[PDB]
């Protein structure tokens, strides 16, 4: 229904721009820590006040239900647009994080666009 490609364009842009330090000679990268779970992208890109980074797409979802929200990302993830791998913290937990699928050049490109089905509940 809803296109959501100018969002995913962001989305991805914005991932990928809290992986590296971008400027600086030694393009030094983040993660697995400085990676984001898919609640905190949900939280971030939903305006929420507990999100980690509150600049970017920080408002962005401001027209999102939190449950779409998920979906929207849930189904970035399941486009291999976005991606997720596993992390194994000092007190032996796997926590799952959020990086760029290959297929997220492609909406870059606006070689694909996306789109969403709004539901309710």
């Amino acid at each position: 229904t809803r296109d959501v490609t100018d969002d995913v364009k962001s989305i991805v842009r914005f991932v990928q721009e809290h992986s590296s330090s971008q400027g600086m000679r030694n393009i030094k990268h983040v993660g697995p820590s400085g990676r984001f779970t898919m609640n905190m992208l949900v939280d971030i890109f939903l305006g929420s006040k507990s999100a980690k980074i509150q600049s970017g797409i920080f408002g962005k979802g401001s027209a999102y239900s939190r449950h779409n929200a998920e979906r929207l990302f849930k189904k970035l993830i399941l486009d291999k647009i976005l991606d997720e791998d596993l992390y194994i913290n000092a007190n032996d937990q796997a926590i799952a994080y959020v990086m760029l699928g290959n297929k997220a050049q492609t909406v870059l490109n606006g070689n694909l666009k996306v789109d969403f089905m709004e539901t309710e509940n």
